[PDB]
């Protein structure tokens, strides 16, 4: 079956990604594969000339420590950001905006953004004086650990993909990485999207529409964003998959509601099952979050984003229709 | 020897206190004693109801954590910073401006601002790949595990001084320390510094003549850069004081640019004790750094800061004419 799951992967640059199904025939290793044939696609692997089995060895060590007992916050999810952030790095308007590291950086960026995420809130562990919010001040709590986690992993033994980057290059990727992850943080979601909506006001582009950063300010804020995008890319994707990861988020909420129940704590928003309404609160999520960040990453890309917009506003259009 | 360090004690509320010779009175205990003296001075044990063997023990192993093989960045340095920020919060210019909370927050912070300080700077723990900043991703490395320290140690058996402040007072009191000691991180120095002149360039005064605070953000900053001003408080001390603190921090940067050199790194400034002019980083130090900051620090308290920024302009005098 590793025919069908190579057939699977030669759409790895296209828009809705089987990944459920390449989860499953790649024996629930859609991380190690789909970052294997993303570094194949572009070439990653002899421009940085990371040895092969240094790159396995590293991602089958990293998919580990994604949790397989959350519905969400899981490999699959991870493995989903990395090649959405994939093919947004193809965008026509982007191309060439940048570099081999700066591309490098966004990609395993997105495969550690999630990595040992016990599927509770940076809010849960808060207000339940968690250690990882008393370590890390309360303050980009989970964030801050999964570049943590990610980073110490490749101190393992035949892990280090970067051995062969010099001094300075890992330095500079170190630096991109932690800021693209730290940018996932959904309670800088509005931050984000004010410095997105700025860009595109004063955007400056060729006679073609390919877009001109000149400052690092600039390009790392569009790498934060587009990370940004492809954590909050489901709604975008087609139905059948988007449904699925509604799902998993919704099981997970609603497990973390359990708990604020059971310790007796106020249940977060969307997280009582007993008084939820998962398609209200996905149209809620569409309308407030996914697509004005969404319409906003398109027009900085004009007019590309239209067939993921489209799906975005054909997916909103099918979970309010499941409204009475 | 008890009765001669109880005398010293009674300088508590003046700029200049003995602080080395409270620390040998004390049998190395200046933190615990200083603290435990401003605790009875401003009634805080009654105010938030701090059963005193709660605070004695909490105290003692709050200055345990401190390491006693660091010339500088150990329990003399937090103690002093204490009873400068206490000496600061006593000015005419913010009499009843602060909550109990707020003094209690900004004397807590004071005290757990360098806890298990390694005697190196954030960059050279970043520039040798340490476990701290591994852990803090290169950010406010050392001030993020000060605060996860001092917290910590609450959790000890009768440590948790605050166990009878409400939720609500815990909550607020964690956030405000949180946000003062990150702002000890001398790479925030420039933009904290440019703030507080943005405030004294539009200061209000009650009717009282007392600063006018009536925000959370404003309150904060006056109470950042209160501690940060009493953590860069060395060279406006009496001439005996600040020239054991140079003493001491001089060992601290030479003893790290040994490592460096060791390490075949590059030595920070200041650390290389073959090239090193002590009276000159003094100067400097004072020029561009400290007085800058004392300078801004008394325009928002004038005149209360006046004799503070006479002994400043006086040392700094001393040292330059040492140079020719
Ligand atoms: C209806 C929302 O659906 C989704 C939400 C998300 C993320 O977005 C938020 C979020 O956004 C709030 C503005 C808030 C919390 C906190 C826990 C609940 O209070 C958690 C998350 C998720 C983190 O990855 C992903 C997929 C979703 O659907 C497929
Ligand atoms: C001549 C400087 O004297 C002093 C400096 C300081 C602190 O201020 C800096 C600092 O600020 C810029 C100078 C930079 C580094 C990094 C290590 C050296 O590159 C370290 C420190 C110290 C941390 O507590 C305290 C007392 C001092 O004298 C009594
Ligand atoms: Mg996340
Ligand atoms: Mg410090
Ligand atoms: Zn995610
Ligand atoms: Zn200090």
């Amino acid at each position: 079956q590793e025919d069908v799951l190579a057939k699977e992967l030669e759409d790895v640059n296209k828009w809705g990604l089987h990944v459920f199904r390449i989860a499953e025939l790649s024996g629930n290793r859609p991380l190690t594969v789909i970052m294997h044939t993303i570094f194949q696609e572009r070439d990653l692997l002899k421009t940085f000339k990371i040895p092969v089995d240094t790159l396995i060895t590293y991602l089958m060590t990293l998919e580990d420590h994604y949790h397989a007992d959350v519905a969400y916050h899981n490999n699959i999810h991870a493995a989903d950001v990395v090649q959405s952030t994939h093919v947004l790095l193809s965008t026509p308007a982007l191309e060439a905006v940048f570099t081999d590291l700066e591309i490098l950086a966004a990609i395993f960026a997105s495969a550690i953004h999630d990595v040992d995420h016990p599927g509770v809130s940076n809010q849960f562990l808060i207000n339940t004086n968690s250690e990882l919010a008393l370590m890390y001040n309360d303050s980009s709590v989970l964030e801050n650990h999964h570049l943590a986690v990610g980073f110490k992993l490749l101190q393992e033994e035949n892990c280090d993909i970067f051995q062969n980057l010099t001094k300075k290059q890992r330095q500079s990727l170190r630096k991109m990485v932690i800021d693209i992850v730290l940018a996932t943080d959904m309670s800088k979601h509005m931050n984000l999207l004010a410095d997105l909506k700025t860009m595109v006001e004063t955007k400056k582009v060729t006679s073609s529409g390919v877009l001109l950063l000149d400052n690092y300010s600039d390009r790392i804020q569009v790498l934060q964003n587009m990370v940004h995008c492809a954590d909050l890319s489901n709604p975008t994707k087609p139905l059948q998959l988007y449904r699925q990861w509604t799902d998993r988020i919704m099981e997970e909420f609603f497990r973390q509601g359990d708990r604020e129940r059971e310790r007796g704590m106020e249940i977060s928003p969307m997280c009582d099952k007993h008084n939820a309404s998962v398609e209200k609160s996905q149209v809620g999520f569409i309308d407030y979050i996914v697509h004005p960040l969404w319409e906003t990453w398109a027009d900085l890309v004009h007019p590309d984003a239209q067939d993921i917009l489209d799906t975005l506003e054909d997916n909103r259009e099918w979970y309010q229709s499941t409204i009475p």
